[PDB]
């Protein structure tokens, strides 16, 4: 693991705040608590995000994965990984890491990005019957996206 | 079809913002409150927002439906100066920031672009204090929540 | 003369921010609160902000009038490292973000630029927990709302 001082700075700034950040053994990997945006079927949901910062950060974007289950066209259902193409449309070397959590993810949950879906089934349901899809979402969220399920989705070695 | 226009419209609607739809994603009305600490602070306006076919490479157009006095806003039509919008707009710009950042900042103090309301520009530079009083009065009569709601075309106004 | 500087000064003043004017748009004082979740969180400072004649092509200068301990700030003069400001500043940068984003983020963790305060850099590296305790105590004595107010030059102090 190499001495990237931009990665170190941004990790420390994220931790030195009111955000709920659970560390690994390195600044390259950590877990961040995330709340679904108000006014969406995700609004009552809590998720744990697996965030990784690459060795050439911030020239390469962070990777983001939902640890507990989420249903979203741009998110792989099994792994939780957020589509790399969608992240790269927003990310630049000047982009503020905080805005991933404050702007990018909430906006993404408000309506998907038109990028080729990682969850094809969610894309199909959204376009066929949005009202029914939203009801399906709310139910899924109430069961999978509790604060408790988010907490237990942190790997045991780093779970409080 | 313009998938980016669709996306940004839907994200605006799927929020706590007060957005009143037309029959298409290309046109809609948004409630807007004047920024605190300005003569506009007690005002409510309805914004006529249009998203062009080549959005977001071409910027949205923005119009105040109920009356506002501002150097960069055409008094009769309510249209916000296109040159002023283009100084801020880029294909990467977030549509929400038009309402959250661009418009509030604009109302805090005008952009030095050739004014659409030349009277407002001259009053502002001759006597700022008197102009601010003139604004507060105009705002208290024309920028009520009621006047904002009524300025939505009848076909799309909540009944 | 400089219409952009005039515009950005007026927008800063026409808000809920606490801005204390000088005799010109080129120089003024802004109240600043330390960011929550840091050893600076209970702090209030007065910032000496100067907008140059070639603004916004040249960045503003920022000085902490009442004392702060931070690797990227010279305590004696108060001045925020010019190199750090220039990493963020561009002619399209919004002045409000200096106060809302740039300074709060800087206080959460220093920029790796050669420190103006070498003492603070050494303390942070050697023992972060002890340094954060040192910070909290310093802040409680030097960064009160009263000390921030008194640090404005008497000619422009309310
Ligand atoms: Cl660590
Ligand atoms: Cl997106
Ligand atoms: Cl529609
Ligand atoms: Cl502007
Ligand atoms: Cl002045
Ligand atoms: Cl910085």
């Amino acid at each position: 693991l190499r001495s990237n001082r931009r990665r170190e700075m941004d990790y420390m700034r994220l931790c030195n705040s009111t955000r709920k950040v659970y560390p690994s053994d390195t600044v390259a990997e950590f877990w961040v608590e995330f709340k679904g945006p108000e006014g969406t079927p995700y609004e009552d949901g809590t998720w744990m995000l697996h965030v990784q910062l690459p060795s050439d950060y911030p020239f390469k974007s962070p990777s983001i994965g939902f640890c507990n289950r989420i249903l979203h066209p741009n998110v792989d259902e099994r792994s939780g990984s957020v589509c790399l193409d969608v992240i790269n449309q927003t990310w630049t070397p000047m982009y503020q890491l905080e805005n991933i959590f404050d702007v990018f993810l909430p906006q993404l949950l408000r309506y998907p990005n038109p990028s080729d879906p990682l969850n094809v089934q969610a894309a199909h349901l959204l376009h066929a019957d949005r009202v029914g899809f939203d009801a399906l979402l709310r139910e899924h969220v109430s069961t999978h996206a509790t604060p408790q399920k988010a907490l237990e989705s942190i790997p045991e070695a780093y779970r409080p």
